[PDB]
């Protein structure tokens, strides 16, 4: 005993899960997977077409190209299917229908974006439903009751649109009535319209048996290979005996205007071939398949042929009982219709706010209810191929075989259970997608996404919509006018598959990308699969129609793009400011949640400018060389502190911050610029070092000028803040680049004809010291200059097997490079070498002194005439008292050399 | 006297150029906006559709339609030479190419993806210009030397083929050869072709004229309505007198087996019908406009039919004689075939180095160049369509005319001046594009944009491409495999509509979003432009073709996705890591260069959490607000400072940095964490108010815990401190939240079944208090609660603008003024005193015995509310009346329950 329904739950269990927020009515709504998933995505996967089309697509197609097209499209809803899992699973699943978990999961943007494309499909999918039921009860239940009787031959069509179009929008507006008035009823029959779609199954299914051994007697009249209607003859024979006497029959008086045989003038095709009653229904051992087998593909009003009766040549007589092809078929065709009939998989989570374990009863049961869907079209396919004659087949109206289905004749009972069942089903279904679009409309418009369709946010007492429906009625009226299935089934076909290549294209990305919160805790959901199934209907959409996929796709880009431009106006204040600003949020959160290191390193500046009593930049040459260094490109965040109290100096401030990005601007710096105003200098120092950028935009390295002037001026805090900071950077773990003698740097404009970056690799931290002038060299200012690398290691033999490992990796480089390596006494890198040891372990003056003088005469014996001249550095001492012996060790070491960059590690750069 | 050329400038020049940098050699080659722009994209565009298939398609068209297809050409063509004016415009034009100017204008992610397109492009026009020439000198000029001799009826149409892709593979190899030895020569010559290209129209436009009283005698023999081919046949008659003897001619030998009339058998159409001279070129004044002026479309291997003359109505005598259609022409496949006729308008900017004012000459000579040919277009458009047959039109091999080209018909001297002319003209632009496509390979190659072509930077001594050249090679060699300029056609129409639809494309959405850098000079240019060609020729691409379009679109995005990764792994150092560095850093480059302010206002949170002696969050009541605040979207730093020397408390502030990162996770916030360690609490919060987010993402509100049990506590540094943020918060103009009774305010899972937020709207400040509430009720836990504004007091102006807001807010809200004596809001007054005067320019006792007066209405008002909002005075201008002031704040929010005092302090709208 159950009391479960197939509909959708709109705002009103989102709201009463989030009011519920802070039970035992919620538990009885608790259903399984089977019943919470399987049975809604199970009847609202079963649509019409099964019925009133997938004859004829199997008889227009030949049984393989309608597997195949059942397999392809069975494909795309399946990868969808395994996408959509994907999006159950990730995260707490909300308790409103699927595109509240679309939007949860995928962001407002796709969320809007797959609810109006699935909106619009589940409208036409309601036109397309009604135009259903109309044509079955028109065509097969009541064909005497059309408004508009057939006009002559030619307007007979006509006529029946006419009939269809009126007949539809009366239906329509009694559909319209019934949601409106009553919605609760069509909870409670969505179980019995399950039964109808399962009880025709059935019937379809055990037909299919019984014609192994004893098929149905649904004979065709057909003259040679030519197949005649039956919806007015009685025998299929040329002469109908009455009353022991050979009269003419009606296929006579239909072929030959005499009908009395008194000397008639009968047409050409008519006297040479011969009538014949060939049995409709052959049995499933009979092997009519291999007859079947392959395409027809007849344009419009071609005579429907039977390849396999005889026939004479003459042609010309053109007659009205000739069955024809009532659309000019293709493949590309055949798909679009059948399509219509996989839609529907969305609706298996569609009851979710009522389930136990969401994600576990809705991959499951989603991917089960397309599989049993999948195995009865597929085997429908073969079984339709290997019952029915391949001419009542490629019958459209279930002509020929007496006005009846052409499903409907292969069934148990009779093909009246089938004819009932699918106009049930076709009306349920048409409710049901009455009832689907406008709830998912008022969600859309209740969830303040887009603007303007606030006006259908509007609710009823019991929070049904009452002005999405009429929308929604208008544009199923609007389907409706086009009074043909064959037509409808594209463009239903091309929204449905625009929502799906958006719900597998978001997956696809939102797992390459690392999108926070993104989690898919699934068994078997891999990138891959959503991204196969984004391409495969894609093409699906394309082939269709080219030009409505188009429109579909330029319709779906513009309304992602408004939500997008509307959130970003909602929460930041503006729209393209604001946009810009939720670009950025976004790439860093993302950038967040990942490796903190990189595969390689590369030197993110902080350029530490100076500034003067007068609040002017006390070096620009900091940052032309920062720009030569970074080349435009990367990370420059430029910070200065101003001494002085922040209470009072705001303004100042501001002054010196426009001074500063003009002057960026100048040197073509691109970057940001930070001011602090501070007590201290050095606690600014220290405070600009460890927090600037925001997190993930961080910096590695502090590119500093060198005090100048340190032991000139009497006060020793310029000297010393200098070493406070480089401890500071140090402790950090940041890279440091001193530049010395920095006013002596080439300017952005100026070049260098010819000239040496005279790189010194010293035992460690290779990587930034070989890094560094690739990336100058890189710059049209030191573009036309060389490099040399004057290594100090051991003597010879230990260089040999190094200058192998430096000559390799700068292969890898692909920039010349020249590398020597100068024998040094070890007491003269001691300092170094110190250090080294120290850092091995970890994981006096008048020697320092005496050695930097050694390590003067052999730097300046090299590299005198250098343009910039790279140098490592050790450490800064343990105590802090041997800070002034520091700076004269640094001072000495670089006396006599034009421009020196000074780098220190002090990290793990590789 | 001048020796100028139409070529490209690549990799070579731009390198020049840039070496330079540190002239008379270069002020040599400067030339005119005329010669440097005009004539090379007026040579460029020229190309060889213009006459072998112009005719027929006017012809196969109808002048209406054939006029609509160079219109939708043409219009795509200009705005996009609009779109590539603008990018010429904006910032120094560099040296090389046109390459080089859409790169550095469009950044190198559309620069390569461009390059290749228009590459592809170039080289498939190599292709169908080496076809071009082929069919030229084959079928027109020495049909005799053809190797494979045309056999039977199928076999004679693909036997064309074979002569044709011999030929052209010979004749590419022989222009590889050429390009690849002596280019100097090509450069030479640029002016021999174009002034083949010029003699050939004016020679048309010459036969033109003539024909309006003098129309040349090209006649064409016409059985019935049915045309026949003149290659073989004599005269049009169907017997030919032979010495007073009237013995059939041979079109009866053609059309009757017998060749002696000894009782022929002759078949139906012959027999009935008669053959008939028709003027093939009637007068330009002899109005056969009128009748051809509407369109023929037939499929392949239909007999052409004029349907003016007589005619008898037998049929099935199908002949070999009778001129069929060779292809299974349509619309879409006209426009296809058109295409390449109009491409050529990026070569206008192939010599901007050699240029004198480039962003002056390059949008002038571009667009005059593309009018001149649009206009050449649409004139000999009708010019053919009212001066030659409807019949001679349809003919795409010139046949029916004695094996003359249709377009060479008319010509003052003879077709053979034109049909002379186009071959040259075409064998020159195959030299030109075989030139100039594998320049721009070299140029991307150098570029290092793309990796794997490294390979094809490597050029020749002289700077000339040795390995690109080859590839260039072979991809005219795969194309000239298809032997046909009607399939050739729409491939290098569609990836020159690729390329000029991310020219367009790009420049919409670097105009659009306040792209840094874009400055387009231009008196013309606007979006709307470079947008509506962007949409035009996106519909011709489809058009065209549905799939090679989509192969197309999707190769570019390849390209571009590609180089974009190149980029950033190449800056940052890694892939993705880097590829989200670069998005951010791009988008806030982007936000630099923009008005500061906002049109609205909307509270960017600093959550400044203190860290007690253990390292813990004293607050994480903080954060949870914040969310509840946030509601998950915006931004939000967390900021704390960390009492003590950085030297030696790293480890320690990594690890309190993860502690804060794990209790923002667990309360819902989505932001980021900074620690400062800082000698000094106060300090380091004055540091953190002013220098959080990089520039762009700043905040723009300070929400800080208020200081409980300030006066417990023997310090008085605690109670300080917070007059002293509050101080910088104010003076860096940002919005101030101080929470107050923080510890109570509801975690994020609980929530309030009903409640009053009771916003306290005091005489200024509105915007920020009453934007508060409403961001508070978005959120699922202050959802069930109402909203009373208790407002106390231009103020009458500021409170109906307030009422409006409200109205445009449209959540449900009562205001209810309550009456107040001016010293009970004394302060306020005082304060508000103080900012008139300064906009205008542009007692403790007293104090708290008022402020016990606005606890009095306060609490008997509110005290039972879930959170009251309240307008916040200003500190003290004194730091003395420090206490004082803190005095009036705690008697101020005494008794109610949650309290968020607020200080907008900035021009909150
Ligand atoms: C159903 O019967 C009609 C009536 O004859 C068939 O029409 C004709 O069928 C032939 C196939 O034999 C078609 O092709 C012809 O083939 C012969 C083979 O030598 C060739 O000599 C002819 O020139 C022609 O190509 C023919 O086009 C078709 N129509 C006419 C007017 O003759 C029809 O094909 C039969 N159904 C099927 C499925 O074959
Ligand atoms: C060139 O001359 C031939 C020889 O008649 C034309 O063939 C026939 O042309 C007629 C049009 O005059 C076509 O349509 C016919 O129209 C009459 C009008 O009443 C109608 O009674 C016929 O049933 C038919 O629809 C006809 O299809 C066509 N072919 C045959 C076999 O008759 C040919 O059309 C002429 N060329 C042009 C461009 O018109
Ligand atoms: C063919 O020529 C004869 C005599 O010149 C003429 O009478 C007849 O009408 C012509 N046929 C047609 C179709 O004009
Ligand atoms: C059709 O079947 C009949 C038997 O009544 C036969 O006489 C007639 O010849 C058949 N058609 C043929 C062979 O033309």
């Amino acid at each position: 005993m159950a009391n479960y329904t197939n509909l959708t739950q709109g705002a009103k269990e989102h709201e009463e899960a989030e009011n519920i927020t802070e039970k035992k009515p919620t538990k009885t709504p608790q259903m399984g997977t089977f019943m919470g998933v399987y049975l809604p995505c199970l009847q609202n996967i079963f649509g019409v077409i099964l019925f009133l089309r997938l004859t004829w697509v199997v008889g227009t197609a030949g049984v393989l190209q309608a597997f195949a097209i059942v397999l392809i499209c069975c494909c795309c809803t399946m990868l969808t299917a395994i996408s959509m899992s994907a999006i159950a699973t990730n995260g707490v699943v909300p308790a409103g229908g699927s595109y509240f978990m679309i939007s949860r999961a995928l962001g407002p943007e796709f969320g809007g974006a797959v609810g109006l494309c699935f909106y619009l499909g589940t409208t036409f999918a309601a036109a397309m439903y009604i135009l259903g039921a109309i044509e079955i009860f028109l065509v097969y239940i009541v064909p005497r009751a059309a408004i508009f009787h057939s006009d002559d031959a030619l307007k007979e069509s006509a006529a029946m649109l006419n009939n269809m179009r009126v007949y539809g929008t009366a239906f329509l507006v009694l559909m319209v009535l019934v949601v409106f008035i009553g919605v609760r009823y069509v909870n409670k029959f969505a179980s019995l319209f399950l039964a109808c779609v399962i009880v025709s199954i059935l019937a379809i299914y055990a037909g299919a048996i019984k014609s192994s051994f004893a098929p149905p007697h649904f004979p065709v009249c057909m003259l040679g290979n030519r197949t005649l209607s039956s919806r007015h003859i009685d025998v299929c024979s040329k002469t109908k005996e009455i009353n022991n006497m050979t009269v003419p029959s009606k296929l006579w008086g239909f072929f030959c205007n005499s009908s009395q045989f008194f000397n008639a003038t009968c047409d050409e095709y008519f006297v040479h071939n011969n009538v014949t009653s060939i049995q409709g229904i052959p049995g499933l051992a009979s092997g009519i398949i291999t007859e079947n087998l392959w395409s027809n593909y007849l344009p419009k009003g071609e005579i429907i042929e039977k390849p396999s009766a005889k026939s004479s040549d003459v042609l010309g007589s053109l007659n009205h009982e000739y069955v024809l092809v009532d659309i000019t078929t293709s493949f590309t065709l055949l798909v679009g219709i059948f399509f219509p009939s996989v839609t529907g998989i969305m609706a298996g989570s569609n009851r979710s706010g009522d389930l136990k374990d969401a994600q576990k009863s809705i991959p499951i049961g989603t991917i089960l209810a397309i599989l049993t869907t999948s195995f009865v079209y597929l085997s429908n396919v073969v079984l339709f191929g290997a019952c029915i004659e391949g001419v009542v087949l490629r019958d459209k109206f279930g002509d020929a075989v007496k006005g009846n289905l052409v499903v409907g004749t292969l069934s148990w009972p009779s093909p009246w259970v089938i004819v009932i069942g699918s106009f049930f089903s076709t009306c349920g279904a048409g409710l049901q997608s009455l009832t689907g679009a406008p709830r998912l409309l008022q969600a859309i418009a209740k969830d303040n996404i887009i603007p303007f369709l606030r006006v259908f946010g509007h609710s009823k007492a019991n929070g049904e919509p009452t002005w999405a429906l009429l929308l929604t009625a208008a544009i199923a009226e609007l389907g409706i006018l086009i009074a043909s299935l064959d037509l409808v089934a594209p463009i239903l076909s091309m929204f449905f598959l625009m929502c799906y290549l958006f719900v597998n294209l978001a997956c696809a990305l939102q797992t390459l990308l690392r999108t926070p919160n993104w989690r898919p805790r699934f068994r078997y959901y891999h990138w891959a699969l959503s991204f196969m199934g984004m391409s495969i209907c894609l093409a699906l959409m394309f082939i269709s129609s080219w030009y409505y996929a188009i429109v579909a796709m330029v319709i779906a880009g513009m309304i992602y793009k408004y939500i997008e431009y509307q959130g970003a106006e909602k929460e930041w204040g503006d729209g393209i400011r604001g946009l810009s600003l939720s670009a950025a949020r976004f790439a860093l959160l993302r950038l967040e949640e990942g490796p903190p290191h990189t595969k390689n390193w590369r030197p993110q500046l902080l350029v530490l400018l100076k500034l003067d009593e007068d609040l002017h930049v006390k070096h620009p040459r900091l940052l032309t060389f920062a720009s030569q260094l970074k080349a435009g490109k990367g990370l420059t965040i430029v910070g200065s502190v101003i001494v002085g109290n922040f209470l009072e100096n705001y303004g100042e401030a501001l002054a010196a911050e426009q001074t500063i990005k003009h002057l960026m601007e100048a040197e073509k710096v691109k970057g940001f610029c930070q001011l602090v105003v501070a007590a201290k200098l050095r606690e600014g120092i220290s405070h600009l070092i460890q927090s600037c950028g925001l997190g993930g935009m961080k910096h590695n390295t502090v590119v500093m000028g060198w005090p100048n002037g340190w032991r000139q001026s009497e006060d020793a805090r310029a000297w010393k803040t200098f070493i406070g900071t480089v401890r500071v950077t140090t402790a950090a773990h940041l890279a440091l680049l001193v530049a010395k003698n920095i006013s002596f740097f080439p300017s952005n404009v100026e070049q260098f004809s010819e000239g040496n970056i005279d790189v010194w690799w010293i035992v460690h931290d290779g990587g930034m010291l070989m890094l560094l002038p690739f990336l100058l060299k890189q710059h049209k200012v030191w573009r036309k200059c060389s490099i040399r690398i004057f290594t100090v290691a051991q003597l010879e033999d230990n260089s040999i097997q190094m200058k192998k490992d430096l000559a390799t990796f700068l292969y890898h480089l692909r920039i010349e490079a020249e590398v020597e390596v100068v024998e040094m006494h070890d007491s003269d890198i001691s300092a170094y070498t110190y250090e080294r040891d120290l850092m091995m372990e970890q994981r006096s003056n008048v020697r320092r002194m005496h050695t930097a003088v050694k390590l003067n005469e052999v730097i300046v014996n090299k590299s005198h005439e250098a343009k910039l001249v790279l140098l490592n550095m050790p450490g800064p001492p343990r105590n802090p008292e041997g800070d002034e012996n520091y700076m004269e060790f640094l001072e000495v070491l670089t006396e006599g050399l034009e421009r020196v960059l000074l780098v220190r590690g002090g990290g793990s750069e590789v």
